């Protein structure tokens, strides 16, 4: 079965075959489109050997397709090394290029990231070998420094031991490698990042010394081998960030902004084969929209458009005055500007969504399709002047796959 | 089974049984979901609809397992083994067209669903009278500027080969003319229904803003040119309230947004001609109307005339007009006392009447690809909203282009 997608500004439809290939779920039937849910059921992550086989074998076949050796007789020899490997130790490790493919593809298939066009250039750590949250620790500052590179900023992903019995993960606690904390104050104002406060609290109980400024950089919190997780402060000089000034508002600098340069998830499941990567660092470089969009002006984060806006001067008194989009805007432009000023890379929305549909044409031509989540896709400002709004997206989820997992302080067993 | 929608803005968390209630397909599968296609595709089939929905009208004026329904469901199961269709009482036909609004997943102004004014045009037989019905319920609607929702109904399809439609896709809608030299002068979008009027006899002024004429179709008949009168053509020339170049750009749109190519499902019946109308969203117009790349693209010429750096796009130029120009249309129809709403006031009350619809009828169908603005998506509230789509009956659904259908 053959699926089109038409782009209404432009005409070009394109064919979907992939989908065919699709194997997990949507969380949308026939009755229900559940497609504006932010975490269904099936997006998020206790494993036994009965279906791991099935999972290993259809990872394998695709590696050894898209090295042009599919039943080879390395690719046989594979198949049966690991079919006696899991039978014996009930798991089985990836070799090193496995890992790679793996990793690479799990970005490619991420239905929801607009700046895939950059997937094949991806810089994969192995750090299977690591023991300890100090060991983590001396990772992640590696996977930090390596990425920072000064400013020209260079994707990458660090992955630790995969889930065994689900008692002995390897997790990271922050969100994000970099990650301003947040502050509730007595009178019910925060200080801060108010997305961080929960995580802010618990990196104090676990005896942060917090600065209670509005821009601390959160410590790492690493736990390795199911262990209690332990706090790293991240070394200051490998933490790059950018003061926000505005091009022509020279108020603009005295809003005390600045914003980190190097956007790193550091709290998703990475699944290969079947395998399981709970801490799987990895990170690219800011849409500007990310910053000045969501994380200056959702009313539940910074919510600097009141401040901006009244510096401004704008017709505040009636929303019809789009006093708020105005501001939105400019916040972006200083955005951009003070990141390309420090030359540290960062794109915007316009060239990002444009760079995504050539993208999604050329992996249509050479892949048969592009798992797309349009409510994602779309900028979260000037949503039609962007050509992604006018494409039609079919999203399907296909292995190698990032998944969500619930937040550790809520799973953990502790140990004291 | 029972559904939960969290909006992350609030914390606020809404249940929703109403789907269960869902009749038609949404196009999705467990494997792959269609929520951003555009448009996803006997008496036998007629009573089960016309039971379930004088089951639902019956049940909305509490007199559910009565006499008087049960006597109404033998009268119409009577009607259809007889003449293997029925009529609808005027007050179902009332509760019909509402509820088809009320259950309009895309539509963001549903708050206002229940004040709708229904005008029933079944007695129509001829273009000239779907003329005259037209134009009063554009000038009730318009009603100087302080618009009115409005639906004219005219008659239900019988035998596919009888069908009453509008042409037009809005009751009122800008010229569109292909250059010689290849550009587009006026709509781009409606450059083949502007050939198609010309086609068949307009006599096109070949300018910008060009309203189009009529073109009716009653009964199956050939469609019919009529012209509608100009004083009943509401129109807003376009300022800035800080630019005074901009009043220069020549700018202007009409005030009254009147959906006329879609098609009314109630209990069965087919309504191939439905004209609805009710008052614009700001954006409407200034972000799609106005700077659509399809559409009259005007981003690069306001750009230029408020010297912006044009160079990259990083300067974020057409956000900055995009803007702009959104201010101007709202200042706009306001000044010129022309109701509009703008996005943020909009997405508030739809927020607002998800909120009611969960509380007193258990959930609202809704689309949030169609329901999120075109600009400042995440600074409304519906971008943090999660929405459930699912189809409910009675419902607008789209239906073929008449050009290619009519039996000529
Ligand atoms: C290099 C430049 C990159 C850019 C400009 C970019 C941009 C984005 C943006 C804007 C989103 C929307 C999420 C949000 O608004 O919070 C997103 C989602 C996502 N990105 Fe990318 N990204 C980049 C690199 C990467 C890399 C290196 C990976 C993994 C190896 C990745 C994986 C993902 C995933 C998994 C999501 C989905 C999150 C979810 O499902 O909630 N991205 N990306
Ligand atoms: C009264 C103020 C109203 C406002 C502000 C409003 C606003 C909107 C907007 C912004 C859309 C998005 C579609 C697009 O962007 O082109 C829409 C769609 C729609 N509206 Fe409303 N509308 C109003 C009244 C009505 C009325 C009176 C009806 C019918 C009785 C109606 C039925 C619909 C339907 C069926 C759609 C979606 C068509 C589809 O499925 O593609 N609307 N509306
Ligand atoms: C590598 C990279 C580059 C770039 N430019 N941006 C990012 C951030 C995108 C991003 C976000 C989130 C969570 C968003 C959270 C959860 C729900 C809403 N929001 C609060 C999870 C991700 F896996 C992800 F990749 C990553
Ligand atoms: C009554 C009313 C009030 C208001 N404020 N706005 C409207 C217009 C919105 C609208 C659009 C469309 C088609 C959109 C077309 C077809 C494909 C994509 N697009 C180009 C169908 C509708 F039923 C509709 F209601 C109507
Ligand atoms: C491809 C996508 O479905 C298409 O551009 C849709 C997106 N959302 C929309 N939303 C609204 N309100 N109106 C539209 O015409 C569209 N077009
Ligand atoms: C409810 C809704 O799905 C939620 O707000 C989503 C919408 N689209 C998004 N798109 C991006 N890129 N990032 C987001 O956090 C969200 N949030
Ligand atoms: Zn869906």
């Amino acid at each position: 079965r053959f699926l089109k997608v038409k782009n209404w500004e432009t005409d070009v439809v394109l064919t979907d075959t992939l989908h065919l290939k699709s194997t997990l779920e949507t969380g949308c039937t026939e009755h229900i489109c559940m497609g504006s849910i932010m975490l269904p059921s099936q997006h998020t992550r206790v494993r036994t050997k009965d279906q791991l086989f099935p999972l290993a074998k259809e990872f394998l076949d695709q590696y050894y397709s898209s090295i042009k050796r599919f039943g080879s007789k390395a690719h046989m020899d594979r198949l049966e090394e690991v079919n006696k490997e899991i039978e014996s130790t009930s798991t089985y490790q990836l070799k090193d290029t496995e890992l790679i493919y793996g990793a690479k593809h799990a970005w490619r298939n991420a239905s929801r990231c607009v700046g895939r066009i950059q997937w094949s250039k991806l810089q994969v750590f192995d750090a299977r070998d690591c023991t300890t949250a100090h060991g983590m620790f001396n990772y992640i500052c590696n996977h930090v420094k390596y990425a920072t590179n000064k400013g020209n900023l260079r994707s990458a992903i660090t992955i630790f031991p995969q889930r065994t019995d689900g008692k002995h993960d390897f997790r990271v606690w922050n969100s994000q490698l970099i990650r301003y904390a947040g502050y509730k104050q007595p009178d019910g104002s925060t200080l801060g990042d108010p997305a961080n406060v929960q995580f802010t609290e618990i990196c104090i109980q676990q005896g942060w010394k917090a600065p209670r400024g509005r821009f601390d950089v959160l410590p790492l919190l690493l736990q390795a081998n199911g262990n209690d997780p332990e706090l790293f402060q991240i070394p200051p000089e490998l933490v790059l960030e950018v003061p926000i000034r505005h091009p022509k508002f020279d108020w603009f600098k005295d809003l005390g902004l600045k914003w980190y340069g190097l956007p790193a998830v550091s709290n998703m499941l990475l699944e290969i084969g079947g395998l399981e990567f709970s801490a799987c660092p990895f990170s690219g470089w800011y849409m500007g929209t990310e910053i000045g969009v969501r994380d200056y002006c959702d009313n539940s984060r910074y919510n600097i458009l009141e401040e901006v806006a009244k510096k401004m001067d704008l017709d505040m008194r009636k929303t019809s005055s789009l006093w708020k989009d105005q501001a939105l805007v400019e916040i972006n432009i200083a955005v951009l500007y003070s990141f390309q000023s420090d030359k540290v890379t960062i794109v915007d929305h316009h060239s990002a969504t444009e760079s995504f549909i050539k993208h999604m044409e050329n992996e249509y031509r050479c892949r048969g399709g592009c798992p797309a989540d349009w409510v994602w896709i779309v900028p979260p400002m000037s949503g039609s002047i962007t050509p992604v709004f006018h494409q039609e997206m079919l999203n399907y989820r296909l292995t190698p796959s990032f998944e969500y997992q619930p937040d550790p302080w809520n799973t953990h067993v502790w140990k004291g």
